[PDB]
């Protein structure tokens, strides 16, 4: 009958190599929720400008960095898939600020979920399992309305954001609690 | 000062004077002071002082610490004394917020070194930590935590272009205010009034 208040939703659509998907994810994304995670709600969806094929029964994916970002979406779609959400955002984060990403896999993972082996997320990333969560990242990505024009594509609440750097404030103002954290008085306008 | 015809606009000063075991140092570092950073570190000249409310005293020629949150603290406070200076400073800043957001610590000093320093043994930071080398990085973190002018009244002690800070949820604005460039990281046009 008195619910609290709903968090703030935001998705991000990326790919694991796209420049300016990564800068948002570290350096927007990432600091923002550490800001107000209390009033956040992220979702993460690793395929940006992939494309798809069924090739004799089996999804095949092409990626527009190469090989190596099509495994790395695949790596962090199983990161998504087995650790707590928390434990996931933090290990991709750490990976995606890193010069070799793939080669960072055990060290982040030794870090934020040490009970989880980097040879586990890597039999998920090249096995069935992986190629499964990337088809369904692919067919979320395809359903986007409107179709995304670039990535990172933001999604605020599901609306499109168009400038990054505004993410924090709109969450800020966006958020329906009158008790706001204490950031988001300090920035208010 | 340089390079001294048409100088860039400097970068605002924040200095942390924290214990490593309190709780309002490691909120505030972790989700203040870091967060910040990465939103406008090309703006931020940022300084730790792991020391907070230790106390100092020379017994028998040799300089020995109490810590408020027991030996443990002690020890963490010099570990991490000791990477701010084994390592370089962005790499001593990632690995010390790395540990500090951690529930146990000092197990997480190899994992989070293997990240951000891989090429720094968790062996030898250790042994500087317990040696004679993390003794003096102390006792000079007791003599700059000493000499706060004026003297701190709690921890987290934050300056801010030498000034106490006394709301640190003002610490994004703020260092977006006091930068006196006019090209500003675009979060700054964001948040501005
Ligand atoms: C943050 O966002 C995610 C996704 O929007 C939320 O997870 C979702 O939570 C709802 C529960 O309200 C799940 O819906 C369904 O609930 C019924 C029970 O009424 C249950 O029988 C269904 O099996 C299903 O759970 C929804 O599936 C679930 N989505 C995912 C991907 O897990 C999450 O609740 C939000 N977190 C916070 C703190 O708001
Ligand atoms: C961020 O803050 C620190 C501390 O204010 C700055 O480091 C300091 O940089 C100056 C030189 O830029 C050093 O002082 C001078 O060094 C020269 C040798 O280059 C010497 O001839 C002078 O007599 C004087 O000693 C100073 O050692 C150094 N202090 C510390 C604690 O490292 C740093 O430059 C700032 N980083 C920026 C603005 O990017
Ligand atoms: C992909 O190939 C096989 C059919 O041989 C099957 O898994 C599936 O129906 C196909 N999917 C599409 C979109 O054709
Ligand atoms: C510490 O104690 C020694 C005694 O061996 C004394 O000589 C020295 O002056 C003291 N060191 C200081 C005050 O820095």
């Amino acid at each position: 009958p008195l619910p609290p208040s709903p968090p703030v939703r935001v998705s991000l659509y990326y790919e694991s190599l796209c420049g300016a998907c990564r800068y948002f994810l570290v350096r927007d994304l990432f600091p923002t929720w550490l800001m107000v995670m209390e009033i956040m709600n992220i979702t993460l969806v690793p395929y940006g400008n992939a494309q798809e094929r069924n090739v004799s029964g089996t999804w095949e994916f092409t990626c527009q960095h190469g090989e190596l970002e099509c495994r790395l979406n695949m790596v962090e779609a199983c990161l998504l898939d087995k650790l707590e959400k928390e434990a996931a955002f933090l290990t991709i984060v750490c990976m995606e600020e890193m010069d070799d990403m793939e080669k960072k896999l055990g060290p982040c993972l030794q870090v934020y979920a040490p009970e989880v082996s980097p040879e586990s997320i890597m039999e998920c990333a090249t096995g069935k399992r992986g190629t499964q969560l990337m088809h369904e990242n692919a067919q979320l990505t395809d359903a986007l309305h409107p179709p995304h024009e670039y990535v990172p594509w933001v999604l605020v609440n599901e609306k499109p954001l168009k400038d990054p750097s505004e993410l924090l404030s709109i969450v800020c103002q966006l958020y329906q609690g009158t008790e706001k954290p204490d950031i988001c008085s300090s920035i208010a306008d």
